[PDB]
């Protein structure tokens, strides 16, 4: 396999991990083309390695698999019609080729939502073709997220696999399926953003601001381990993070083996719980060692009281190496923390620096910076105080009214955003509540940093590109650091003109009795907002006091024979004494 990198590669991955990587590149590239066309062209590509493996000294198995594959997309017919200038790229050479094909990657493609069917036809279909039912997964999902790393998807198409095995052979196959693929849905939707996230806060803000935040994040998982050490991984994870976000998946899985080769080697240097996930084969182990559990703190735990206040060459080492200096204080503080924010530990060492830069001008440092591990309490309770404010208030109501309390909490901050941004972003930070509450105290804070962080990324890429607000554009276009609390910061717009009102928007009818708890909920929270929107100046009582008599309503309609009178002579009614009660 020296001469083919195309055997090699289908000797390294399993042909059914290789069909669908190469699957799923082509649907990231070709968002267009058909499912058919592409399943034709994968077929083609895998015949073509096998033969290589076989004799490597076969034609055109030499070749290295850019030149390979460009030459396989420029094989498409309707590359000039469909992708247009993508065409051109053909006529280069495999270094400018390639690099022009990822430019033309759409990062947003316009391609109808994904309707998923009934559980009895999908079932049926996972029975009857399983592998085409599978594929088209991947191909949907990868046309629409392009940038998606191709071996994290081929991780979620399989946890799919075994939700058909276990809900689709039960009794009630819905109420069992459709949870878990909302469910994984969610994780990878999650998984999605992260990646974006990652990639943008790399250029929009300093290497060394994701040197930070990695410095801070392995010290926790990694807490027994020297800051040479983690420090050395923040600069390979770099090098990784800096590589897979310019798009090249070889070299990006290639540095992320190695890495992995580094790290399950040297495992005595770095953690005790990468045994698991070092076993594992070469895709996987990377993905494991990204999720490994956050290794037990040494029981000694010297006071970095002692190093970093109560001691007199503070001033002296961090003037050198200041960013060794901050670093080793981040480390020493991350390992002792692994229940705190990322977010937040960055946020102490900024700190830390700040005051560091005043203290060390001073006359008496010592007494000077004495007290700045009281400059940290106030930082950790600000995020842990919201976290026990927001994780009571979910008990009480639980999830659907949880989400009610946000819809009209933030229509009122942000009563500019559409409906259904405020729906959903409400709907998803329910769900917050509900994966972290469930977590313990100690755990809670990470949970509640890394959906935010999905939840706000999501909300503010979509926000920037149909602009309604002043203050949300502020905290999308602000440090990762302050981007959370500036939105805990934002206050009710006093300024809202209240929309106007439309009968439409608070008719209902009898579907909702039957509808799904997903899909009737959702119907209903719409209205809550629109309620919320013409109306912000409403009481919680008198918002409450409809809701109630806006549920009595249903509650009746659908226990009517005629719901469908009901619905409309109720809703009338109700709708008028509404106005009334808030006008
Ligand atoms: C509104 C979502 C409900 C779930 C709990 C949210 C709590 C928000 C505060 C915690 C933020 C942690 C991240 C950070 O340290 O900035
Ligand atoms: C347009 C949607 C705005 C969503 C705001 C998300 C805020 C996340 C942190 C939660 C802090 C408590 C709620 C708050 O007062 O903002
Ligand atoms: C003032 C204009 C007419 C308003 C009509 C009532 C709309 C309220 C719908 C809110 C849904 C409540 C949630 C629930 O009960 O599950
Ligand atoms: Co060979
Ligand atoms: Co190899
Ligand atoms: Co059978
Ligand atoms: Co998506
Ligand atoms: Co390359
Ligand atoms: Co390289
Ligand atoms: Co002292
Ligand atoms: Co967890
Ligand atoms: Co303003």
């Amino acid at each position: 396999a020296h001469k083919s990198e195309v055997a090699h590669r289908f000797k390294d991955l399993g042909e059914e991990n290789f069909k669908a990587l190469v699957l799923i590149a082509f649907a990231q590239y070709l968002q267009q083309c058909p499912f058919e066309d592409h399943v034709k062209l994968v077929n083609e590509v895998t015949e073509f390695a096998k033969t290589c493996v076989a004799d490597e000294s076969a034609e055109n198995c030499d070749k290295s698999l850019h030149t390979l594959f460009g030459d396989k997309l420029c094989t498409v017919a309707t590359l000039r019609e469909t992708y247009g200038e993508m065409a051109d790229c053909c006529a280069k050479q495999e270094p400018e080729r390639n690099e022009c094909f990822l430019q033309h990657k759409d990062d947003n493609p316009n391609l109808p939502r994904l309707v998923r069917p009934e559980v009895d036809v999908m079932c049926t279909a996972f029975h009857d073709n399983e592998e085409t039912f599978l594929k088209k997964y991947l191909y949907e999902i990868a046309r629409r997220h392009p940038y998606f790393y191709a071996p994290e998807l081929l991780f979620f198409a399989k946890r799919y696999k075994a939700a058909f095995t276990e809900c689709c052979q039960a009794a009630d196959k819905a109420a069992c399926l459709l949870p878990k693929l909302d469910e994984l849905r969610d994780e990878g939707k999650a998984s999605s953003a992260k990646q974006r996230l990652k990639c943008a806060s790399l250029q929009k803000f300093g290497e060394r601001a994701f040197k930070a935040w990695a410095v801070a994040r392995l010290s926790q998982r990694f807490p027994k381990a020297e800051f040479a050490e983690v420090s050395k991984l923040v600069t390979d994870l770099t090098k990784v993070h800096t590589e897979c976000c310019h798009g090249d998946l070889l070299e990006c899985a290639d540095d992320r083996a190695d890495l992995a080769k580094y790290i399950c080697e040297n495992q005595d240097s770095i953690s005790s719980k990468l045994k698991e996930c070092c076993e594992k084969p070469l895709l996987e182990k990377s993905h494991c060692i990204a999720e490994v559990e956050n290794d037990e703190m040494p029981a000694d735990l010297p006071s970095l009281a002692a190093d970093f206040v109560e001691s007199k060459d503070v001033c002296k080492n961090y003037a050198e190496a200041k960013d060794v200096f901050l670093g080793m204080f981040l480390y020493e503080y991350a390992r002792r923390h692994p229940d705190y924010s990322v977010v937040l530990l960055l946020r102490l060492a900024k700190t830390y620096e700040t005051t560091l830069e005043k203290c060390c001008a001073a006359a008496d440092p010592h007494e000077c910076y004495a007290k700045v591990f009281d400059e940290f309490k106030p930082l950790v309770e600000e995020p842990q105080n919201l976290i026990k404010q927001n994780c009571e208030l979910f008990e009480q109501l639980g999830e659907y009214k949880f989400q009610n309390a946000l819809l009209v909490r933030y229509t009122k901050k942000v009563p500019q955003v559409s409906t259904p941004t405020l729906v959903e972003v409400s709907r998803n930070l329910g769900k917050v509540g509900s994966k972290c509450c469930k977590h313990p105290e100690a755990k809670r804070m990470p949970c509640a940093e890394d959906y935010l962080s999905v939840v706000l990324n999501q909300l503010c890429v979509l926000h920037e590109k149909t602009p309604v607000s002043d203050r949300v554009t502020k905290c999308c276009t602000e440090s990762l650091v302050n981007r959370r609390p500036c939105f805990s910061a934002l206050e009710v717009d006093e300024t809202y003109v209240p929309k106007e009102f439309n009968a439409e928007t608070f008719t209902f009818h009898a579907d909702i009795c039957t509808l799904s708890e997903k899909e009737r909920q959702i119907k209903k929270q719409t209205a809550l907002v629109e309620l919320v929107k013409h109306k912000p100046k409403a009481t919680k009582e008198q918002l409450k006091a409809v809701m109630d008599d806006f549920a009595a309503f249903v509650e009746k309609c659908c226990k009517a024979d005629d719901k469908e009178t009901c619905f409309a002579e109720e809703g009338k009614k109700l709708v008028a004494a509404s106005q009334a009660a808030l006008g």
